């Protein structure tokens, strides 16, 4: 059948909300109030991939938008991306690997490892306004834990 998507908001376990930077790029800053309309609405997409209890591959698309989160190699680096699609072709169950995410549950927490580069996660940094990348390294600066809230 189709493909199962659930409209959500992510919060880095420091509480910083996420936003556009730029057309292809998103920041996390520290945001209450009025401003929290700025924030990014995914569409999370349940695709295929291996699972297990606590290891859901997602896809992290922008509500009402042709555009996913996606891990490439940059100037030989795993990188996070912003990447346009065929609005017709998607979300679909079977999406490339590159825009699928392990969406792991530890510690009443969510982190989100790149299926395609085993041990690299959606990051943030501790400093305010800095973007959203893929990171190698947990239990250092970055920030690799999250929270998620259900939006209508």
């Amino acid at each position: 059948a189709p493909v199962r998507s659930l409209n959500c908001t992510l919060r880095d376990s420091q509480q910083k909300s996420l936003v556009m930077s730029g057309p292809y790029e998103l920041k996390a800053l520290h945001l209450q109030g009025q401003d929290m309309e700025q924030q990014v609405v995914f569409s999370m997409s349940f695709v295929q991939g291996e699972e297990s209890n606590d290891k859901i591959p997602v896809a992290l698309g922008l509500k009402e938008k042709n555009l996913y989160l996606s891990c490439v190699l940059k100037d030989d680096k795993p990188t996070l991306q912003l990447e346009s699609v065929d609005p017709k072709n998607y979300p679909k169950k079977k999406m490339e690997k590159r825009f699928v995410f392990n969406k792991i549950e530890i510690n009443n927490k969510l982190e989100f490892e790149s299926a395609q580069f085993p041990n690299w996660y959606i990051s943030t940094s501790q400093a305010e306004n800095m973007p959203v990348f893929l990171g190698g390294t947990k239990g250092g600066q970055d920030i690799t834990d999250f929270t998620m809230q259900f939006v209508s």
